[PDB]
């Protein structure tokens, strides 16, 4: 294994970086382990160790203990709303300050990881929300691939009547309920104040509870979608480019990817950007940062790059890893890693607020599930999560 090869290898270094994750397994677990060990492989005495943490939410809780405990590891993976909690106890390392190279970083992703104009986080494993789809089941109804919210309605309503069941599976979560909320014209700031409960918030949340009760949309309350395939039809879902992998080894279908569906036709619906970028602790050691450096410059050069994401669905963060040869041959083969590059074009981000872990999953995801599951009123149920973030930002 692997992770065998990294411990013992770690075993005979000088100096061992660790990096926390929240890779659980697959192919985003197995393409960090195989990174790690080729870089491990061209030093001496200089390691890195990746120890996972569970899933991001575990990772957050273990970083914030690590605090508390005063034993933070050298890196590891944050989201933009992780990068500016860590910011407000002065805890991450600038990262050109450390020498690492980031002319070429796809700027939808730079962007993300600048506060007050200081970048704070290396773009590592960078998703895009792409459209899950069963080639067969359109194929045997004669529907094209939607291209338009309007069209992806119509489309699973026909295939739910169809094969007599719900045909377009969602978790009743944020992630979800962003896709449809920023393609129905919604943002989250309002002059630099969070809103939970705008009318295209309620728009969003209504559109996904018609469906459950029109028969046309599916909830999936236990797993992952790729875990629940073989139960009923599908025809389609949004999920992050990350689920590639799983849904490829889970289909019985031939499994389709598109972008997703918009507005219009003149462009591609916006997906959510998911995934994390690396930061560098402060309280590393300078021998411990300088192995971090050589890392993260390691992690931005074309073949890691082309590596990591043709292995796993995540999107390539340099324009230079379009120009490798590895990258290229892969995307010849297989029209799906040029259509999550296009994807990617079409980019949201959820807010960069420290609290925004808490808010996105206890109040925002409890209110959708409240609509979805419960049959609350989608406004009532947006209206009670708005009070709790402001009493939340206000605490
Ligand atoms: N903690 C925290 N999480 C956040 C935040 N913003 C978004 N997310 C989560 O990012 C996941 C997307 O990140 P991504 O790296 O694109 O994909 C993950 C996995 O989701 C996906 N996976 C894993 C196993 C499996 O059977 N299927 C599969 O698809 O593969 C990757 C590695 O595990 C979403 C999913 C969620 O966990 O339910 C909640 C969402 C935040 O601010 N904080």
């Amino acid at each position: 294994k692997p992770e065998d090869v990294i411990k013992e290898q770690c075993a005979r270094a000088k100096v061992v970086a660790e990096l926390w994750h929240g890779f659980t397994g697959g192919a985003p677990k197995a393409a960090l382990e195989n990174l790690v060990v080729e870089f491990n492989k061209a030093q001496q005495g200089r390691c890195v160790r990746p120890v996972p943490q569970g899933g991001y939410r575990d990772l957050s809780t273990k970083i914030k203990a690590a605090f508390a405990a005063g034993k933070v590891p050298t890196m590891a993976q944050a989201f933009e709303n992780n990068i500016a909690l860590y910011l407000e106890a002065k805890a991450l390392l600038p990262i050109e300050s450390l020498g690492v190279k980031l002319q070429g970083v796809n700027l939808t992703f730079l962007n993300a990881v600048r506060f007050g104009g200081v970048v704070y986080g290396v773009p590592f494993n960078k998703s895009i929300q792409v459209l899950y789809y069963n080639k067969d089941l359109l194929k045997k109804h004669g529907v094209p691939v939607p291209a338009t919210l309007e069209e992806f309605v119509a489309a699973a309503k026909k295939l739910s009547r169809a094969e007599g069941g719900p045909v377009y599976w969602f978790q009743p979560d944020a992630s979800t309920f962003a896709y449809f909320f920023f393609n129905l014209g919604g943002s989250y700031l309002k002059d630099g104040k969070l809103v939970l409960n705008s009318k295209e918030a309620v728009e969003a949340l209504t559109l996904l509870q018609n469906g459950v009760k029109e028969g046309w949309a599916k909830p999936i309350t236990s797993g992952y979608i790729n875990q629940n395939l073989g139960s009923g039809p599908y025809a389609f879902s949004v999920d992050a480019s990350a689920g590639y992998t799983y849904y490829l080894r889970a289909a019985k279908f031939d499994l389709g990817v598109a972008t997703l569906p918009g507005r219009t036709k003149g462009q591609p619906g916006y997906g959510l950007v998911q995934g994390t970028n690396l930061v560098v602790f402060r309280q590393a050691s300078k021998e411990e940062q300088a192995v971090a450096k050589d890392f993260l410059e390691f992690v931005l050069s074309p073949r890691a790059q082309a590596v990591f994401a043709t292995a796993t669905g995540y999107v390539p963060v340099t324009e230079g890893a379009l120009k490798d040869p590895v990258y290229q041959a892969y995307a010849a083969e297989n029209p799906d890693y040029a259509t999550i590059v296009r994807q990617s074009r079409y980019a949201k981000f959820e807010p960069a607020l420290a609290e925004w872990e808490q808010i996105r999953f206890d109040i925002l995801g409890q209110a959708i599930k409240e609509a979805i599951l419960n049959k609350a009123d989608p406004k009532a149920a947006l209206d009670r999560a708005q009070k709790l973030a402001e009493d939340l930002l206000s605490s």
